[PDB]
């Protein structure tokens, strides 16, 4: 047995450091949803690891170019990580590269807006040109709008994909703090789960507004073939019907919401 | 070689078609998993043909001979290729057969008789004027039997004991107990389904409250199969192309006669 190298990112509230992060060591500097979730993973496969922040801070893309592909998703491929426990959604084209476990939690992209902010939905961001809206600028949200044949979808991706100044941004974290500065005249597009996160933090001056765009779940990744796999997906199976999943939730969304 | 699929008369996913009679096949049938079914063969380059599970049931296991029924024992026993229905992802399950990724979400939910003074699982489980059951050989009842949520585990002591039995032996039967007891009997089955029922004259019926779990469907294939991975990319492909939310509308709401 070795220890298993399991690649994450910081992403509130899957996992974030510690306040006294400084003071301790190892997996301990760490918490959130996703830090809960790895522990019971490992508890209940039987395994020893260890976490890691993501050296590029990306999700996972291929580069058309070089075909390499980035972030968590590459960590997997390229065999510096075993594992990857993380808001990663679960797509085809990661599919074709990497294992998912069954979906730890469902989702679908969202809206968020500045609050007062004139807009109810996907249709009347699109209708428009005063409000300006991005995607985080790697990772399957900005992937569903390149590739949707839906005209309001593809509307909107035309406008944004030739939008300047650029309206996409390097982390979720960027795109709030953008939606919170710009007076209401940007609107971000980002994952349910996400959006319902920061609806309940302060300065509460964000809404998530219409419905979801899509319907999708994130995963447990593993390398193809790995040896982890199918315990993972047993362990997905059974925290989930022992409801630990949705006390989790509750705890990292909820328990702690400051609105 | 032509693919066996198995499935199960359940509304909105298999129904027989109104003219079903003067017709052949997988011809005879209409719903989502019709539609579904002809679009993973599509993907995947299969010919294949529906077929009805013998004994009407999802599938569980006998405690006793741990012989599977229901389409779960279609799959483990070699007399279907593949079943494409509502078929609950589940642990005990997939320790036997293999599940694609969910092709869609539900949750265990209540449904009442409009106007029963019912809004949670909570009020169910403080009364006893109200009866209350589950669809027997199915992952409903078996959330019940296995729960320790207090609340949960005091309604299964009432329904595993309850005289006469609450428990049914298709959805149908339960909709109809529902329809026919004035107010004093509630149905505990998925979302989906009970949504379904909501949007369909004679328009009697309600889901009330949150729904109990968060879990999904998935397209189930015999272990080791070789199409089982085939079926899950499609799953995936049909998802990312917007037409799994397009069938959901197309059986659910654009057919809504409430
Ligand atoms: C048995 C449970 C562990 S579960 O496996 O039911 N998960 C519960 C959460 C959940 C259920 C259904 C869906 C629908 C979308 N499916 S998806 O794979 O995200 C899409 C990429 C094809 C998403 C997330
Ligand atoms: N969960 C996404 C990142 C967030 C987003 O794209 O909105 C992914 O795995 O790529
Ligand atoms: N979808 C369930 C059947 C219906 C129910 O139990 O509510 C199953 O696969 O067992
Ligand atoms: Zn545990
Ligand atoms: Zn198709
Ligand atoms: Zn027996």
């Amino acid at each position: 047995n070795k220890t298993v190298v399991v690649t994450t990112i910081l992403e509130s509230p899957y996992v974030m450091m510690k306040k006294n992060h400084e003071m301790l060591e190892g997996n301990e500097r760490y918490e959130g949803y996703c830090v809960d979730l790895a522990a019971e993973i490992a508890k209940h496969c039987g395994f020893k690891y260890k976490l890691t922040i993501v050296g590029d801070g990306k999700y996972g893309a291929r580069d058309a170019d070089t075909k390499i592909w980035n972030g968590m998703v590459g960590e997997l491929v390229y065999g510096k990580a075993d594992i990857a426990i993380a808001p990663l959604t679960i797509t085809l084209v990661r599919e074709e590269v990497i294992d998912f476990s069954k979906p730890f939690m469902s989702l679908g992209i969202s809206i968020m807006i500045k609050k007062g902010t004139p807009i109810e939905s996907a249709e009347d961001l699109s209708k428009q040109t005063e409000i300006a809206y991005g995607t985080l600028d790697s990772g399957s949200t900005k992937e569903f709008f390149r590739r949707s044949k839906i005209a309001v979808f593809d509307k909107m991706w035309t406008y944004m994909r030739s939008a300047e100044p650029s309206v996409f941004v390097r982390t979720t974290a960027e795109g709030v703090a953008r939606v919170r500065k710009s007076k209401g005249k940007y609107a971000y597009l980002l994952e349910s789960t996400m959006n319902e996160y920061i609806e309940q933090r302060k300065p509460c001056d964000t809404m998530k507004v219409g419905g979801n765009l899509d319907s999708k779940g994130y995963g447990i990744a593993t390398p193809k073939g790995s040896s982890l796999g199918n315990a993972v997906n047993l362990a997905v199976l059974k925290l989930n019907e022992q409801g630990l999943l949705d006390k989790l939730k509750n705890k990292w969304w909820y328990d702690k919401g400051e609105c």
